[PDB]
């Protein structure tokens, strides 16, 4: 089982090669190959994704904000190289002029920047942080392509921040935390010494001027900046470091977050987001002039920077790591309500207990899959249940329930990766509602602390058990 | 002043005509005529609209989702006519192959209907109904580009609605309920007897087989659809009802939304949605079929829909007849705070009272500009900030507010398009913040209604000021 099958098992996608019915040719002969169809099942979490990680990063203080999806390729020979990266843009023609489907942000995020200073000029307050849920798009050839990991269209986590000397250790270290508190709260996925490695990438001081662009001296700021940076990371957690030299982008060096994880008893690096100075870009928009001219500071950083990187990308290795078991907030079926029929009397309770519970819950904002079962269907329906639809917590509304008054609930605890047992006492169906609520706000409760509210966006999947 | 004026005073987004810094060229060419680019103040905006339409869309029964931004243009071949539609859609070439960028979502929106038909067949609730906040591109002439209006990208509260005929009237009847709520909790926007129209778009009967595709009973029962949908409209509201004979689209009959507005004293149609069924898609995506061999089902209809249309024109049409003032939710600058310093010793506490107050509305997730003034300055800093920022709510903290411990709260009224002003009673900064966020709560109110969660998108925008 991969990601693939997670993610057509839990409806997070529509599968390349399931066939369309009545047509039956695949849904990738519509669509076109490496473009993900995320379906209804993926809906919510993408909206929930878009909405914790933009409200996370404007109390961070990042402005929000979305650009456009083309744009005129006037944008990217300024920023530019544009006879190389040409050939990973997807290119078109109005009215004879040349545009390109976005595969950056970057050019427009500075833009905004150069907009504000003129505007405000140096009322504009440095760092200039900006954060964007954005959508990229990349040539990539069909035999690159795979599952969520490398597409064409993808979303990234994308961030440009404009530092100057006085502050950029602290911004680089920030950046470390921002990506703890994600993997952590919204993941749950543990950042410690034994799970965890930061990689650094530096020039050679030898090939300045030639392999790698721009000064020394702004090389050593960089490069120095994230060692700093990664000497607090190292003294706070005991995470361990490892420079590379020579492996810097041409542009200027970066920081990897790398997860280590463990098979089946294999030790693999899962890389994440990156940490990224660039030299070519204030030279290209003229950023070190505009700065050194509005706001009178002479060193200044440009970074590019994702925590997550590719959310795609990271959504499928995560989906492979966790077995299809998704975090309270971003799972398919959060409440699914199991109703045990017996054959007798009893089951009018249980029926009406189970749809109000449902009906109470959609009304709370969740997302509930209903399904009817047996006591003798229980055992495999529940298997279906636990192979497929992998709900967040599972609700058994049987005859003991009713009569005992105490749900049997289930949370699914990612750690352990085992459902854990509650005993939910109720008075009644309202009750009941209240109390179930109170264990999903137990589970939202880190996912508040990031974005100060756990999105809510209820659904009824009851026809996917 | 038009939209295209407000939106830059209040930093919706960057002006194509303006200057570059240094470059000294327009950002229009950077970015290509009618591609309007967000700014720091539409930001939140955007993440704002996506988040309340998505969740009032999952409320009432909708699956949200979201759809890839290019396509195979098999896609559209089958959808399609394509011949025709083809010459406004950008077209761009992988590896031989020809794609699309997405000019509408409506074959996306039914393939993701088609995947959960082969999973899950007959299980599968109808009516089905799907909601997304859309991005589409289309082909403009230069010609044809004007401010927000008419873009060559732009978004849409784009849903589909696939409906057995016993439920047709209801659904329609629905999506009319769904339009005001809207209009009237999001934007402050009545829709009486007095401010809306409805307009129905009929077939001519004798041309129906030629200009007007599809079988006589299929426009009956649509065409009646929309008659009884309408008559339960003008019964209920007294709303006026429009039928024009022969206007339909050669694939179905439509209703549209119309604002009737005033200047100036000119009486002028506002165009919002449109309800528009169509009898070309089923046939095309072979979904008669599928309904009946699977559902048993007969008589069904296909229906696009949105209530606002394109976000950016409605935006564009708002910022015009409200004169640059946003709803609370909606408000680039949410509370503005203004200290009006004296030269005297008391401007300490005042400092220190403002800020304070500042920095908790950004924790409580609000937008905040923090203004430093004068009792000369203030009527002319006044002044400015009404003619540009225009923000939500203005709190005035001079000598007197922090002697009397009353703040001057001045609240803008929709209706009446002016200022109130509420005395507010603290005791210390965290009281006049808890009282602050209440005045917030009531004008989020409406917005909760339809959302379950008002969004707090926090940016302190003091550098505007
Ligand atoms: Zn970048
Ligand atoms: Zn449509």
């Amino acid at each position: 089982k991969t990601h693939i099958d997670y993610a057509y098992e839990l409806d997070i996608t529509v599968k390349p090669d399931s066939r369309v019915p009545v047509f039956n040719r695949e849904f990738a002969t519509f669509t076109g190959a490496g473009v993900p169809l995320f379906s209804l099942g993926g809906g919510p979490i993408r909206y929930a994704l878009a909405e914790v990680l933009a409200k996370f990063h404007a109390r961070r203080g990042y402005y929000v904000v979305e650009t456009p999806i083309i744009a005129s390729t006037e944008l990217f020979k300024v920023s530019g190289h544009i006879e190389f990266y040409r050939n990973n843009m997807y290119l078109f023609d109005i009215e004879g002029h040349e545009f390109a489907v976005k595969p950056m942000n970057c050019p427009y995020h500075i833009l905004l920047f150069l907009n504000e200073v003129a505007k405000h000029r140096s009322k504009l307050p440095l760092p200039f942080k900006v954060f964007e849920f954005g959508r990229v798009h990349r040539y990539e050839p069909s035999g690159s392509i795979y599952g969520l990991l490398r597409v064409r269209g993808f979303t990234q986590d994308d961030a440009h921040i404009i530092v100057p000397g006085g502050r950029v250790i602290d911004v680089v270290y920030d950046v470390f935390e921002e990506m703890k508190l994600v993997l952590e709260r919204l993941f749950k996925l543990g950042v410690s010494s034994e799970t965890f490695k930061v990689r650094l990438s530096m020039s050679d001081k030898s090939l300045i001027g030639k392999e790698f662009m721009g000064s020394k001296e702004e090389w050593e700021g960089a490069e120095e900046a994230l060692r700093e940076a990664a000497s607090r990371i190292n003294e706070k957690y005991g995470i361990d470091i490892v420079e590379l030299e020579g492996e810097a982008a041409f542009y200027g060096p970066k920081l990897d977050f790398i997860m280590m994880v463990e098979e089946s008893g294999v030790s693999k690096e899962w890389q994440m987001g990156t940490i990224q100075f660039d030299f070519n870009l204030p030279r290209r928009f003229r950023l070190y002039d505009v700065v050194r001219e509005e706001f009178g500071i002479e060193e200044v950083y440009i970074i590019h920077r994702a925590l997550l990187g590719s959310i795609e990308r990271f959504l499928g290795v995560y989906l492979e790591h966790r077995r299809g078991r998704m975090p309270f907030t971003l799972a398919p079926i959060q409440f699914a309500v199991i109703a045990v029929k017996t054959g007798g009397e009893v089951d009018r309770e249980i029926e009406d207990l189970a749809s109000s519970i449902a009906k109470g819950l959609l009304d709370k904002g969740f997302r509930v899959a209903v399904k009817g079962s047996s006591k003798t269907g229980l055992s495999s329906d529940v298997r279906h249940i636990e192979s497929t639809a992998k709900p967040a917590v599972n609700v058994f509304i049987g005859a003991k329930e009713v009569r005992e008054k105490v749900l049997d609930v289930r949370v699914f605890d990612l750690e352990s990766m085992k459902r854990r047992r509650l005993a939910i006492a109720y008075g009644d169906a309202a009750d009941a509602v209240e109390n179930l609520a109170a264990v999903a706000e137990e589970l939202e409760s880190p996912v508040r602390s990031l974005s100060g509210q756990a999105p809510r966006i209820p659904a009824d999947f009851s026809f996917m058990l």
